[PDB]
């Protein structure tokens, strides 16, 4: 690593991982396009396993973003249009609150107020029709953002339905193998099991449990180099060889919709470069302003998403313009501004 690099990350993530108590991480940059990487700690405390560049961590929430480009991806395709209704692809959803409610709307969070969660008792197909069926919503379709995995969730499990193929064997088949990431999974196989981190919530060991919709809405779990690679791809979509998943991703990180200084993307979520970190709570309900058309893509942008599981805490931030990106993941989940202020330290120094 460049001296600057080293220093500067060091520096940041040092104190950070001493003041959270994090018990390991791995932190990727990438820096005018190329990767340099770092580790610390340990990804399994009882067998004193340490964190490697080859660790599974839990994405949580930044699954959301493969989830939005496999859909971008799906568009490209022309196999489903943003513009479709829910009901085309779940001709069942026959309740009249969802007259109305399209895919771009769930992809975006803007359905009306779909749950943040799924809940636990929701496991059949049919008990998931139940649950959307039984949604009231609170709000007329896009007027308000209520981030939500039942509603990014719902809009991954449909997109796929043209396709024929299972959501996990769609993300593998057109997102993950095309773009390299050989150790990237919706389920762990045993043969990577040696490198799956343990998070830890309150001092004990625990992995996410299985969940309705948990591939589609915060599922994958990731190496430091294939997110490294999962930066880059989004950096620079153009050098992607496959016609359909350069415009997925391109499409992703169009902004549909502005909520005060913040644009949603698919998956993705956007703020003008330059920002402060202080312009970058379990349910937070915002007025949003539709972006007609989306705008696409911006090089200037600083896009990211912050990911939770119970155990893990992840963050993935880069900006177009300045070629420069940064994860991070961790094995307990610590508050989300200390992980954008330690990015923004980093990516401030650099760019
Ligand atoms: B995202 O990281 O913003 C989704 N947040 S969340 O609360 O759904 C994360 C999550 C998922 C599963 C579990 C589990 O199995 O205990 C915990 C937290």
């Amino acid at each position: 690593a460049p001296q600057q690099i080293n220093d500067i990350v060091h520096r940041t993530i040092t104190p950070l991982i001493e003041q959270q108590k994090i018990p390991g991480m791995a932190v990727a940059v990438i820096y005018q396009g190329k990767p340099y990487y770092f580790t610390w700690g340990y990804a399994d405390i009882a067998k004193k396993q340490p964190v490697t560049q080859q660790t599974l961590f839990e994405l949580g929430s930044v699954s959301k973003t493969f989830t939005g480009v496999l859909g971008g991806d799906a568009i490209a395709r022309g196999e489903i249009k943003l513009s479709d209704p829910t009901t085309k692809y779940w001709p069942e959803l026959t309740a009249k609150q969802w007259n109305g409610i399209t895919l771009l709307h769930l992809a975006t969070y803007t359905a009306g107020g779909l749950p943040l969660q799924v809940p636990d008792e929701v496991k059949s197909s049919s008990d998931l029709l139940r649950f959307y069926q039984n949604w009231q919503p609170a709000w007329a379709p896009g007027t308000q953002r209520l981030y939500a995995n039942s509603s990014i969730g719902l809009f991954g499990a449909l997109a796929v339905k043209p396709s024929g193929l299972s959501f996990e064997q769609a993300m593998q088949t057109r997102v993950f193998q095309p773009l390299k990431l050989n150790h990237t999974w919706i389920n762990v196989p045993p043969a990577e099991e040696k490198n799956y981190a343990w998070g830890y919530r309150e001092g004990k060991a625990v992995h996410v449990s299985p969940g309705a919709l948990d591939a589609e809405a915060y599922g994958v779990k990731s190496t430091i180099e294939d997110m490294a690679r999962w930066v880059q791809s989004n950096l620079k979509p153009l050098d992607i060889n496959e016609k359909t998943l350069q415009q997925g991703i391109q499409l992703a990180q169009s902004r549909y919709w502005q909520t005060g200084d913040m644009y949603q993307g698919l998956g993705w979520e956007m703020l003008d470069w330059p920002v402060n970190p202080d312009s970058i709570i379990a349910l937070a309900a915002r007025p949003v302003k539709a972006i007609t058309p989306p705008t696409p893509a911006v090089r200037a942008s600083w896009v990211h998403k912050t990911g939770a599981t119970g155990g893990f805490g992840s963050y993935v931030a880069f900006i177009p313009e300045k070629e420069l990106g940064i994860v991070m993941l961790a094995n307990k989940n610590y508050p989300n501004p200390a992980r954008v202020d330690a990015a923004w330290q980093i990516l401030n120094a650099l760019q």
